């Protein structure tokens, strides 16, 4: 009877997820370790309540992994999660929501992994797109949000060694606090890559709009986290906003949760398989006598590499999904987001030959 407690935390999600009450210890998809899954649906959605709720839970019950989803647009959630994964040397998966928005810096000791694309993959795709439509002259505009440095580099890198005639005209760096205007006015290019948070973005646009740089002639392309919840669209978001997004259509929540439990339950089974051990439950986020810093690294070798049934879920070093299915989307005229492209693996399939006008 090899068990492993898993917490499924669902902050703000509509309760459409139903987990087997674990009476009959029937095994999960024929894996050696039975996951004892504890469901939890927090109502309050502020980070404070989450840190409290997750932590309390970890001392009360015997948890050796956390699958965590939220329907909020708070990248904040990611900090609290990386922190906990670190303090407790426990794997925590950022399955969806703010909890999975690119966290650039990340405690290299933590086991916080996020679903969806890395800052790099996303950059590599935004260029992948600009080619399909021979959009070669462009400016970058980032804020100070962690990642900006890593993002700009990925662009500059792929540019340098490319036969294609890329012209990176400007790169801005916005000290938010409206001195932005004097900066954003200096923009010439037609294509603009804007790297920042959703909330930062809405200010940045409100400004550009009353400077014209947002309209016809200018198309803005933007990372997955600025789209955020596609159901919430700022007034200031320009129609004709291109964005990369994780795929919330063919990939429902319950499928991720399944995948979450799978990732962990596999790693655990493959460790019990190679060493008669599964790391005891750590029971404090704070009071840390759990200097068990070694059995961690071992687990971490198995989590990082799961492939389950059809899907491949192996993770990158910086804790992003290595092979995510992406969707390019477009802020239309009626102000919804349309699907207008897919990305499989280095394979960018678009829907239109003539790029639409909104
Ligand atoms: C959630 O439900 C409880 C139960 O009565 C309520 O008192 C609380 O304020 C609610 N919070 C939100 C954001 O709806
Ligand atoms: C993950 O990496 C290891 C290390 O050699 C490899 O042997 C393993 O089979 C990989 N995952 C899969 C599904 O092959
Ligand atoms: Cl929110
Ligand atoms: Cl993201
Ligand atoms: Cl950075
Ligand atoms: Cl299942
Ligand atoms: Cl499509
Ligand atoms: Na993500
Ligand atoms: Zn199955
Ligand atoms: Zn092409
Ligand atoms: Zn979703
Ligand atoms: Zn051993
Ligand atoms: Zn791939």
């Amino acid at each position: 009877p090899p068990s492993i407690g898993i917490a499924v935390i669902l902050v703000g999600t509509s309760d459409e997820v139903a987990i087997k009450d674990a009476h009959e210890k029937d095994d999960f998809h024929h894996l050696s370790v039975v996951p004892r899954v504890e469901l939890v649906a927090m109502n309050e959605t502020d980070p404070k309540s989450i840190i409290t709720r997750i932590c309390d839970l970890m001392s009360d019950r015997k948890i050796q992994g956390v699958v965590f989803a939220d329907d909020t647009d708070q990248e904040a959630i990611a900090q609290i999660l990386d922190f906990i994964s670190a303090q407790t040397l426990t794997p925590i998966l950022g399955i969806h929501g703010g909890s999975s928005m690119i966290m650039a810096d990340k405690d290299e000791s933590s086991m916080f992994f996020q679903f969806g694309p890395s800052i790099e993959q996303q950059a590599s795709v935004m260029l992948n797109i600009m080619e399909e439509y021979d959009w070669y002259i462009f400016s970058i505009v980032t804020t100070y949000f962690p990642g900006y440095q890593d993002f700009v580099n990925k662009i500059r890198s792929t540019i340098e060694n490319s036969f294609v005639g890329w012209e990176l005209e400007e790169v801005l760096l916005l000290d938010m606090s409206s001195k932005i205007q004097n900066q954003l006015k200096k923009l010439q290019s037609p294509i603009i890559l804007l790297y920042c948070t959703k909330e930062e973005a809405t200010y940045i646009f409100e400004v550009a709009n009353s400077v014209g740089l947002t309209g016809y002639g200018y198309t803005w392309i933007v990372p997955s986290l600025v789209a955020g919840d596609t159901d919430t669209v700022p007034s200031e978001f320009p129609t004709g906003l291109i964005s990369v997004s994780y795929d919330e259509w063919d990939y429902g929540l319950p499928a991720r949760v399944r995948d979450g439990i799978a990732i962990i339950t596999t790693a655990a089974s493959d460790m019990l398989s190679e060493h008669s051990f599964i790391p005891e439950p750590k029971s404090s986020c704070y009071n840390t006598h759990e200097k068990r810093i070694y059995q961690s690294n071992m687990l971490n070798r198995y989590l990082i590499n799961v492939t389950f049934e059809g899907r491949d879920l192996s993770f990158s070093e910086d804790g992003y999904q290595m092979h995510p299915k992406l969707v390019i989307i477009l802020l239309n005229k009626e102000r919804k987001w349309e699907r207008v492209g897919k990305w499989k693996d280095k394979s960018l399939q678009m829907k239109y030959y003539v790029w639409p006008r909104m």
